[PDB]
């Protein structure tokens, strides 16, 4: 009776009893072959024992009892199935393939045959046909979770593998679908938000990323970039808890350890930005930004030849790093005294490297009249209260604008009331003020060359966010330097430099690529502030002794100066220095400083060290403070001469043999006190004891340093002018022939 | 010398050396009131407050007249908590001397506390003029100002509070909460621009401010709802996306954003920002509800379900989930259910016109004509203008409208002057009006599947000479098959022009049809499910036709012909219509046969020893008052058996109340075999194998299921009527050759049927030759009817020339 036998068999199944099921069959199928009932049992029976078998460890048993229950049924799906789950345990990934295609051959539901297959196939990384499959396996059915995530996981795959190509969008659509396909995937909304910041959307990226961050809470790289998006923002304060998260997350995260480092460096706080850029330094040997960062840290903090050593260790590593070349550059200037023709060649290389990779025009449209109507372009980041700004006002102002058209290029990063007022009084005059922060430098020659400018005046030189590769472009026909920079610019491409008699005398050995145009009196104008306030009375009549001073930065005081002003405050008895500047804010340079002095015998009680206290009228004030200003070197100072001048603190320089040394023997003699300008260190210190010596001849200075300079040609805008035109013309004139 | 020089180094950062020189001058100097002033201010900021106190107060013991030395006395009780003693000491110092500054601010700053504390004390009146006094002696006092402003506005006095906030803003620019205090308020007056606008300020002045964040995130929401009611959706987007810039996990802007997205269609957004709208705000049902809108849509009914059983789950009032819920229960078959979802819709809202509709189409599934059609009215009460209410009203009167009266007629011609005026039409053509070229014939239909009108378009869409009427398909089928796919073949292999028409519009359907330039149109649906009747509203061709669709008047005045035969609708019929009939001269209807219908088998009552009757037909045709008569035909046949095939039987509920009706009807429900709807075609068609004679339903015949009986040999009973609907069953036995078998009235199908069952031997040879007398008939005659009908084209378009 197959019925029976069949009936005994299903009972036998229902129990667990797999091989009586099985047996029972058998019998069946002896009895009736055709008996569909018994073949199809014996074959869920046989496909029982095989999966019991996997399960159990006895994988050839199994892979036995599979192929007897195939081959007793082949239309028996699950047995397909089986086989190829065995064989790709087996890593018969081909025949697996083969089982499963088979089995969805089959059966017509089995969309697990289609997840599995195109997981395998995603091993091998072909991943539009899997995702195919995975489109089937939805297709059949909607709900299945986990072909939803692989769809995801694929498709985000596949996103990254096209944007990776150049095709963003793409990307982004595949990101998108994958997000339909399950919406709490961190990686996807992280790839998103990369995708967004490099299109620059911001908004979403920033939005995404922190979604990417609540679902995922170990996605450091979210943290850190939300942190770059928020301080690119001027948010400082979020940006430095996103990578405060960051770093909680991944200690070790390199690029969060310099970003980090870079915020505190903008706060000031230098020894935590040490810390951590050393820490980026030893988690990443190859990242040079952390070289570069780290040099910076160090210029600002004085330690220059450190600051050339980490500078050089970056550009053996990044050797066209534009920022650590021009740091480098900028770093040597402070040290490198006319001696021999090293920073000279460094930035005849350099300037031959940059003319390399970028070319140049060769010609113009500019009328070759030597008489038409002049246009002068100066360009600059610092049109606002910078150093560098309070010279550039004179011409600003003092400028015929008939024949001389002013346009100006400010890179201001943050305007600010002397912003719109400079604005004005140029616009007023006839300007055009154009606005140039984040303009790409090409584009930036090409718009100078729409406006068919006649004199481009770069102002700022290697300092911050200079604007040099617009220089190299020349797109103007003539191209000059003045302020910003007391060296060479090692740009061939620039036609002449703008320098005085007395910066660069006539015999001056200081070998440079560009020709002296030396005007005929001084070539600094001081607009005075009127924030300065009343010329306090000389401290000595009231303290009772003679406070020197000098608020330059920690770049300029340089070893030999701190020897120097031991030297002083020891041979003058009763007499203290008072130095200001930024840096000072940090207890561990103060320390430093103050053991550094101490080595050279001075009791630090004297010295008076103070941070830059953010008060113009504090400022000005300040020079209340002191008695006689002391100018450093090799860099001596140009605003902060000035500005003792004008405080009445008398301000005593030396000379030396390169126009960076020389500039404040310049001033001081073109203001008619040429006789405080030493030409050595032993004339320096008896013209500083001289001076100490007799407070009454210092009152009597200071209450005529006002009157005399305001008198004196460093502020008569006109004549300036004059002689500014004038040479203009002249270079015009020699150009035309 | 020495007073001077202790200054000096007291500002010089000197204060130990400082305190030092005082120490020695209240020494050697007893009475230097300067010297204890100094050694004061020197110990208080080395925080020796005990020593600052005794230095105080030793100064002004030696001069109580110094307004620096009770400045300091105040200072140190302010810091210490004494309030008050600070204060008089401030009024002494003042007394003492006006022209000093320190003691002005720090007065105005103790009397604000104080005027604050009052104002805690419910004294408002005495600290707003403490607050007024405190800005007499210092009107640049900002943080005064500000607490008049917030006062003001607890006080209700907004533009006062505004006036205050905007003071304090002139005095202190950087005063954040001013900023957002002022927004609040603007906000409050429902003006959001200027709201956001301080909003942005408060944000220039301090962007960590999360609460500016948070209440800017509002502002932007309701700005960019706003901007959508206007009309501008891509600046709507704009503002919800600047919104979730500023409160990146704000809920609501994440549902706005998911309806916006779906407005624009760009579904899969719409699906992500609902969930994450869902994730961060789970209290918000609308999100769910239309998550499962969306999901419905696309047809995964099972999520749809989840979804809304989730709205239910927060708000199981929400109606418009009770009613999706509702109607996807009605797909699923969930009768029952639905029936109670959508029930509870109504109860939670009775105005919700759409939920009527749907409990108007449930019960006609049901059977329920009477409560159905009242649902429609009810419907139409509520919404006049509804379409899909009106057509579904109309089918459902006309499976119980015995031909009494005028009434139906009426109905239908109002409801077709209806559309006539709510859709234009055209008066000219340029068809050139000629007999002999070939006609342009277009069939229109989204019935071309497994649909009864398929089983009958069949047999003209085989046999219709292409050399004269080119034909046009024009196929609103929703979803396609196996079937419709080889119609497909069928009709593209033979010459035929298809086009697709499904899910686009009816006027620019329209206006394609008339460029194709069809010469007759024909509707082959009816007043029924996805019908098209809004293209022929338009009048597109100039002829109209309406062949089985609907076996009553469509009511419109824009059809011009209806086919029918003389049988169906005798020549003398009183049934006024507003079309033409035209009778065919046989049976209008040609039955194609399934190609899979199998063979025969013997008759059951030969092996069962028993008469068994049967209908196929769905539950909406067996009306209350036909279950009497069949109630009246089992009884009087001894032991017969009746078996019912009818979909909404799979509910139990429908079965048991049928069960119930048959058993107070007299009728033991053992007789009674209910089955519900079978899966394939192959065993619905087998099961012809479990009745012997098929009853016909009234007042509306079966069409389908009686031509599948006499095909099987199964036959049927009918009785002639007033309708069409009733006499189709009549035209059809007749022209079958089987006129015997059609009774004129209850009794005589009573009588008929009684004389069938006494016979199983004659009613077994009948069967077995019926199958090839039908096939030999003019009912399954392709080429006869194809002959008649080609003449009738042929003299409709005569007429229509002339």
């Amino acid at each position: 009776n197959a019925c029976a036998l069949t009936h005994c068999g299903i009972l036998h199944k229902e129990e667990g009893r797999l091989v009586e099921a099985a047996e029972s069959y058998q019998k069946a199928l002896m009895a009736d072959a055709s008996y569909k009932p018994a073949a199809e049992c014996l074959a869920i029976v046989l496909t029982d024992l095989g999966t019991s078998l996997k399960l159990a460890g006895n994988t050839q048993e199994g892979i036995q009892k599979y192929y007897e229950a195939l081959k007793i049924d082949p239309h028996y799906a699950p047995a397909y199935y089986n086989l190829g789950v065995v064989y790709s345990e087996m890593m018969q990934y081909d025949n697996a393939l083969s089982c499963y295609e088979k089995a969805a051959l089959e059966r017509p539901m089995y969309a697990e045959a289609y997840c599995n297959m195109g997981v395998i196939y995603k091993n091998r990384g072909d991943l539009e046909m899997a995702i195919t499959c995975y489109e089937r396996c939805l297709a059949v059915s909607p709900n299945f979770e986990i072909a939803k995530n692989n769809m995801a996981i694929a498709l985000t795959d596949l996103g990254t593998k096209v944007k990776l190509e150049g095709d963003v969008t793409q990307g982004v659509a595949y990101y998108k679908k994958a997000l339909y396909y399950n919406w709490h995937y961190a990686d996807a909304m992280y790839n998103l938000g990369v995708a967004y910041g490099e299109m620059l959307k911001f908004d979403m990226a920033i939005v995404f990323y922190e979604l990417a961050f609540h679902f995922n809470p170990h996605c450091a790289e979210a943290c850190n970039n939300l942190g770059v998006l928020y301080k690119d923002r001027d948010n400082l304060d979020k940006a430095v808890e996103c990578y405060q998260m960051a770093l909680s997350i991944k200690p070790n995260f390199a690029q969060s350890l310099n970003n980090l480092g870079v915020v505190y460096t903008v706060q000031g706080k230098m020894d935590a930005a040490a810390s951590m850029i050393e820490k980026a330094i030893l988690a990443n040997p190859t990242y040079a930004e952390a070289f570069n960062n780290l040099g910076v840290l160090y210029r600002d903090a004085g330690n220059i030849t450190m600051a050339i050593d980490a500078y050089e260790e970056c550009l053996k590593i990044d050797p066209d790093s534009r920022n650590a070349g021009q740091n480098r550059l900028l770093a040597m200037n402070y040290i490198n005294e006319g001696l021999d023709d090293k920073l000279f060649e460094a930035h005849r290389d350099w300037g031959w490297r940059f003319t390399r990779l970028h070319p140049q025009y060769t010609s113009w449209d500019n009328l070759k009249d030597p008489e038409r109507p002049i246009t002068i372009g100066y360009i600059s980041p610092d049109f606002f209260t910078h150093s560098v700004s309070y010279f550039i006002e004179a011409p600003l102002t003092h400028h015929d604008y008939t024949k001389y058209k002013v346009v100006v290029y400010s890179a201001v990063v943050k305007a600010d009331a002397k912003t719109y007022r400079f604005r004005d009084k140029v616009l007023k005059k006839g300007g055009v003020w154009k606005d140039i922060y984040g303009i790409d430098e090409k584009k930036i020659a090409s718009m100078v060359r729409e406006d068919k400018i006649d004199i481009l005046v770069e102002l700022t030189g290697h300092t911050a966010n200079n604007k040099l590769g617009t220089m190299a472009c020349r797109p103007a026909p003539v191209q000059v330097t003045w302020i910003g920079y007391p060296n060479t610019t090692g740009l061939p491409t620039v036609d002449y430099r703008i320098t005085d008699s007395l910066a660069d005398p006539p015999d001056t050995k200081q070998k440079q690529v560009e020709e002296l145009v030396r005007l005929p009196d001084c070539f600094l104008c001081y607009t005075p502030s009127p924030e300065a306030g009343p010329v306090c009375p000389t401290p000595a009549l009231s303290n009772g002794f003679v406070t020197f001073g000098s608020f330059n930065n920690l770049a300029k005081i340089t070893p030999k100066v701190l020897q120097v002003w031991a030297r002083i405050l020891c041979a003058v008895p009763n007499s203290r220095l008072v130095v200001k500047c930024k840096p000072f804010c940090c207890d561990s340079i103060r320390q430093r400083f103050l053991t550094t002095l101490e080595q050279l015998g001075l009791e630090s009680k004297r010295v008076d060290l103070l941070p830059l206290i953010l008060f113009n009228h504090d400022h000005m004030q300040a020079y209340s403070l002191m008695d006689i200003s002391l100018d450093t070197f090799p860099y001596a100072g140009t605003t902060t001469t000035c500005e003792s001048l004008y405080m009445g603190v008398p301000c005593v320089t030396m000379a030396g043999s390169v126009h960076a040394h020389n500039v404040g023997v310049s001033l001081l003699t073109k203001v008619g006190l040429g006789h405080l300008v030493a030409k050595n260190e032993d004339e320096y210190v008896q013209l500083s004891v001289d001076l100490a010596s007799d407070v009454t001849a210092l009152s009597k200075l200071r209450m005529s340093l006002r009157d005399l300079m305001a008198g004196s040609p460093v502020c008569n805008g006109p004549s300036f002018a004059v002689g500014l035109e004038s040479a203009y013309r002249n270079m015009w004139k020699k150009y035309c022939k």
